[PDB]
């Protein structure tokens, strides 16, 4: 399925060129410019963990997330990840734990070291 795919067939977006963050774009978006730092970003997204189990939505809530690119207000991964996508961009990120929760999870949803998948829509950015 889809997280298996972005594992096995991904592309390394992090700094350190630790695989520890996989790509893909699944819908390209507008242009060629992507968020700066600081940014206001208004994403929607599904999560799953490594057992198929659905963590989060922000579809079912009816409202997009929003959050300031770049500034540690979503896990490593997110702020690395979102900073590469354009508006209107649909993407795959594929996440081991040191770019999310790292060993001490997330309670209740996120158990210690997990890897996750997330879909992210780049809606909006804005200064
Ligand atoms: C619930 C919205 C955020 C939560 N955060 C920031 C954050 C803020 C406070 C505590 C833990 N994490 C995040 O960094 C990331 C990435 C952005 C989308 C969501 N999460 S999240 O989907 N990451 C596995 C998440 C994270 C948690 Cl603790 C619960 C749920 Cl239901 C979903």
């Amino acid at each position: 399925g889809a997280p298996a795919t972005v594992t096995e067939q991904g592309e390394d977006i992090t700094s350190k060129k630790d695989r520890g963050v996989l790509k893909i774009v699944k819908r390209v978006g507008n242009g060629e410019e992507t968020p700066m730092i600081g940014d206001k970003v208004y994403v929607h997204y599904k999560g799953k963990l490594s057992n198929g189990k659905k963590f989060d939505s922000s579809h079912d809530r009816n409202e997009p997330f929003v959050f300031s690119l770049g500034k540690g207000q979503v896990i490593k991964a997110w702020d690395i990840g979102v900073a590469t996508m354009k508006k209107g961009e649909i993407a795959h990120l594929l996440i081991k734990p040191e770019y999310a929760y790292g060993s001490a999870g997330s309670l209740p949803k996120i158990p210690s070291n997990a890897t996750l998948f997330f879909e992210i829509e780049l809606l909006d950015f804005k200064g």
